[PDB]
């Protein structure tokens, strides 16, 4: 179930594929980075082509469709990380065990921002010995979502008395969500690595 | 893809199922405990019927299968767990996140019921009963485990990427594997009993 407009893999299962400016994929994640990262520069934009992850996270995505019933699900997020991580998420995704403790802590989870300035900062996306910060346009499943506390390891029971009966993912303000954190693996696909610079 | 054994769910997509003492697949889940713990009473086997879970395990064995170039990645294990933690290993399966991690901080399976019926793990609840799962669990190709461990170790360290599948205290006669992934086991039946 590969998307028709993914490149020909020759029966491979990985494959990064650069952008290239002037067409419409790669000016909507320029823009989408420059509303709040103006100041920085993109060096590339690469789609990520792995096919297992998409397979698993799809499985997912159809399973929270049936669960919620008509919500809108997905959300496209941004994910900072250091060069080191690169080859693995690119590979495996998001590792909620490798995650580090957030500035806020919401819970003990995947962090995903709703604005590129926040995945920006060096503390999430660090400069490489070369200066080159990277980030991730990421397809994550927010679906029905609370406030998080940092005490949580999964996303809370939306009813204390059914207590396997969770929100889906949890936010930092429910009224104006700026970040969402998952508790589970392929519940984020790393569609988009944007490599940038100041 | 919902397996020829369950019964019918009545259009759900999620049902715990007594077994029925005396026919095939009780005889065969009872024989597999009873090899290592035939001093303890069991009170009812029962099916989980879990879609979801079901589906996700089903799609990464079709993933383990491809990468493996071969099938037998497959193992059945138990999981001894507290009765509060029934209902969400029904429902969610088995979660890292959730005694001792020597080998890793990923899920524990024993080759051995006798293992999992340890009060450490299989803790009885007021009445005295104890809970098991039988596990179907993608253990693939493994490698010796050590604690810390986040993920499996990588086949080669020229490809850091490329991960043995799950680890084990003993790699010639394993009694225990550790995964460090959702959806690499399903739990098939849940086993009440006594001492
Ligand atoms: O059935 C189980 N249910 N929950 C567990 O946490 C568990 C853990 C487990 O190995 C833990 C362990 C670690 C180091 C040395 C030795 Br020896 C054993 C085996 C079975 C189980």
């Amino acid at each position: 179930n590969l998307p028709e407009h993914w490149t020909d893999m020759n029966h491979q299962l990985f494959c990064m594929v650069q952008l290239e400016p002037g067409q419409s994929e790669y000016n909507t994640i320029k823009d989408k980075f420059t509303r709040t990262c103006s100041s920085y520069a993109i060096e590339k934009i690469e789609r990520i082509q792995n096919a297992f992850l998409w397979q698993s996270y799809q499985v997912k995505k159809r399973q929270m469709d049936i669960k919620n019933d008509h919500k809108n699900n997905e959300r496209l997020l941004f994910h900072g990380t250091d060069a080191d991580s690169v080859p693995y998420v690119n590979q495996h995704g998001f590792n909620r065990s490798c995650a580090g403790k957030n500035a806020v802590s919401y819970g003990k989870g995947t962090y995903f921002a709703v604005d590129a300035s926040y995945s920006a900062k060096d503390t999430y996306s660090k400069p490489d010995s070369n200066g080159r910060k990277h980030m991730y346009v990421v397809r994550v499943l927010t679906g029905v979502f609370t406030k998080g506390r940092a005490g949580l390891v999964t996303p809370p029971p939306k009813n204390p008395h059914n207590p396997t009966d969770l929100f889906d993912s949890v936010t930092n303000n429910t009224r104006s969500p700026k970040l969402f954190v998952v508790f589970f693996d392929n519940q984020a696909y790393p569609e988009y690595l944007i490599t940038f610079t100041a």
